[PDB]
């Protein structure tokens, strides 16, 4: 074809498609080129249109569709034997066309990861030198990264336990059994680009995330991943972690002191008095403007390095935007100081408020109290959110009503009224708070309309609907705890301000010995013991 | 029958158009009793602004949960 | 977590408030976890300026405390 | 309110000659494993009186699946 829409499909890729062994034979034989590039639109991703992406290459193409006596023809026919290592227009080789199909369903995974099995056995048969996985596409990501960055946690889960019993095939496993006594044996994870890599590695790739990738909460419950953030977590971050808490706490206390003193004369900046207590609050001072300083970089470091496209920006990372935002009305506080207003108290208090609520941040790493966190978080998002909209509206409407009943009287006015029936929320509204009006049973019903759908029906309804709610993310709420740990766990190996080489755990031991060649291969495994009971 | 079981957006509006013409019945009456009538469209005028939470896939959810607890439970409570 | 919200913003409330009559951490802890038992008064000190302010604070801090922590303490209960 | 008839009408596919033009529902193209089917929408969307949604809306409230009927899948996709 020549057409844009399905430009580059011939022969081949149809006698695929119908999955027609004798015509692909034939084709392949009279000459057919093995390599030829659907690359028309409708063989795209192309969202806004319909299509079905598969690499472009017939290899690929039979890859995909679960044609393993096809895939194996196109390796190794007389003719015109195919470019295992060939790659498309995006970079992507048939191993990121298996990760890019797919879906995470029994009946997908299950084909996916057997074919995927299958072209690496035949890619070590063929090509003994060649390293498939660790080729890269236009994105610099290998099947492994594709597949941890796209959410595709079946094959993920294969290829992190990778183990093949066969000669010749044992250097592609990634799941090693050293020694075994009876129930008990201790295996060995590869951990190549998962601990530490290039650019791409797993850990840095779930966890960065961008919120939207489907299971990134259940992608670190791969037994080698969870073993290693808690080894990471026990071993190097756990102190660290706790001592940043601690300076946080220090920080926050010398705020709130120096907040406290405040001098109440008029007219900002205030001349320094040669006294204790004042060299004190200045001290105070200069450090609460130097943690607001550094959160701010920090924020600003998050941002540019995440790159969140404004929605990613505020649905994820909700604990960065808080901190930020406590920087931000530091630095206000301070402009507004050094500006000879006022005003600054309004912004510093904020500021001193989002301090100490954003000590929630580090309940996180603790498993309890990292759940109700969480589910704080969610709940303000959702269900918070939708209920002081009809509470507001209620609360609006009787508002306006009453304040029109009422007449040249103490309240008589929107805010006043607003405040007055707002009373009834807390449980000390007055339900007698004026007299004057005309119309006594008027009011008295308006306010009794106002309590029932208020107080009796919709805080009721809401106490329901949150229990509905933590019983449903419960088990969400477990997962974002790992997933956070693991956050932390890379923050604080990341930046680690010390150039310490310790963080770099598991240890450089030897798998088998014997590469393709007669050189042995040392690859930084993991270990981990198991005792099982049958299977002797 | 099918006119109180169903159909409740139609009588709230309708009600609330019924509140504010008994108003201007009594506005031009020369009767102060209009306030009484006025005020009470104002309220309703507003609680029917959750009439348009549907058209929203969260907020109609919680609109229908609302008026579903109003006509059970809330009836139940307070007989 | 309730002590640390109320702490947070019994110390802003206090910082904003001057010579006044409560203008000091302890009553002013004591006049926030007022609300929690349906006692909080609301406007119950003039001693500031910016009304704003305060009264933003003071709604802040009931929703959060008032309407979010106590019915999720029931919602946690719950399942427990 | 016989949702078990409309829901085998509605996606209705007859697979041999002569019958085809009875189906509601057809296959134009299929590729891989994607394929893209085809609802009739005769009298669904717009009727000479009974339109199927129209029908269905404006139900008197006592037929047993007003409520479930809409979860038919070329109704729904169509209100969408
Ligand atoms: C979600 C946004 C960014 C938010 C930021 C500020 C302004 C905030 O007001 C809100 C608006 C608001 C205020 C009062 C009631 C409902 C909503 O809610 C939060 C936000 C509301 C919060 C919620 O407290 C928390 O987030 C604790 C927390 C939970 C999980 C986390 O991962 C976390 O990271 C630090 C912090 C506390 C305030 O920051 C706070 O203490 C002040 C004085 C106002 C609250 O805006
Ligand atoms: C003095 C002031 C008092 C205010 C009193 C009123 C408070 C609530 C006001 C909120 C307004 C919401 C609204 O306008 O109506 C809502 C809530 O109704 C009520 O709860 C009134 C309780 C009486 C649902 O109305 P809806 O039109 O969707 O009825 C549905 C049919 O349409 C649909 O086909 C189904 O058959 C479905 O079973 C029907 O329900």
């Amino acid at each position: 074809y020549t057409d844009s829409y399905y430009k580059g499909q011939t022969a081949l890729h149809i006698a695929i498609e119908r999955r027609n062994m004798t015509l692909v034979t034939l084709l392949v034989e009279n000459g057919a080129d093995v390599q030829a590039a659907a690359n028309g639109d409708f063989f795209k991703k192309t969202k806004g249109r319909p299509g079905f992406y598969f690499g472009e290459l017939p290899l690929s193409l039979a890859a995909c569709t679960n044609q393993l006596a096809i895939v194996k023809f196109l390796l190794q026919n007389s003719w015109q034997p195919a470019d295992i290592s060939a790659r498309d227009s995006v970079g992507n080789t048939v191993l990121h066309a298996l990760v890019e199909v797919a879906d995470n369903t029994v009946d997908n995974t299950k084909f996916v990861t057997s074919m995927y099995n299958e072209i690496l056995i035949l890619g070590a048969k063929l090509h003994p030198t060649l390293k498939l996985e660790e080729i890269t596409n236009r994105k610099g990501l290998t099947p492994l990264a594709l597949a941890a960055s796209s959410g595709k946690i079946g094959v993920l889960a294969y290829i992190l336990q990778r183990e093949i019993h066969e000669p010749e095939c044992r250097h592609l496993s990634r799941k090693f059994t050293e020694w075994a006594y009876g129930p008990v044996h201790s295996s060995l994870y590869d951990l190549s680009c998962i601990d530490t890599c290039e650019k791409n590695s797993v850990l840095e790739v779930i966890a960065y995330s961008s919120s939207e990738t489907p299971n990134r909460h259940d992608m670190l419950l791969v037994e080698p991943l969870n073993r290693l953030l808690q080894d990471k977590w026990d071993r190097f971050v756990k102190r660290i972690f706790y001592f940043n808490f601690f300076v946080y706490c220090l920080y926050m206390i010398i705020f709130t002191a120096a907040a406290y003193y405040r001098p109440v004369e008029g007219l900002p900046p205030y001349k320094l008095k040669n006294t204790v207590g004042d060299y004190f609050r200045v001290t105070g001072e200069i450090l609460s403007v130097s943690g607001g300083v550094y959160f701010f970089f920090r924020g600003i470091q998050y941002f540019l390095q995440r790159r969140p496209s404004l929605k990613s920006l505020f649905v994820d990372s909700y604990s960065e935007i808080l901190f930020f935002v406590q920087s931000l009305f530091m630095l206000v506080s301070v402009v507004l100081y050094f500006s000879q207003r006022k005003e600054y108290v309004a912004s510093m208090v904020f500021s001193l408020a989002m301090g100490w609520t954003n000590m929630l941040y580090y309940t996180r790493g603790f498993q309890q109290m990292g759940i109700y966190a969480v589910m704080i978080e969610k709940m303000i998002l959702r269900d918070l959110c939708r209920f002081m909209f009809v509470y507001l509206v209620f609360l609006f409407g009787f508002s306006t009503a009453v304040v029109t009943l009422i007449e040249d009287g103490k309240y008589n006015s929107l805010y006043s009224t607003c405040l007055e029936l707002f009373k009834f929320t807390i449980g000390m509204g007055d339900l007698e708070f004026t007299e004057n009006y005309d119309f006594k049973a008027v009011f008295i019903i308006l306010l009794l309309a106002y309590v029932i759908l208020t107080y009796i029906l919709l805080l009721n309804m809401l106490i329901a609907l949150m229990g509905e709610t933590v019983n449903k993310i419960a088990q969400e709420s477990k997962n974002i705890w790992k997933l956070q740990r693991a956050i932390t766990i890379l923050d604080t190996e990341k930046s680690f301000l010390k150039c310490m080489r310790k963080a770099f755990r598991s240890g450089k031991l030897l798998q088998v010995g014997f590469t393709p060649d007669g050189k042995d291969d040392y690859r930084w495994c993991f270990r981990v013991d198991e005792v099982n009971w049958t299977t002797w």
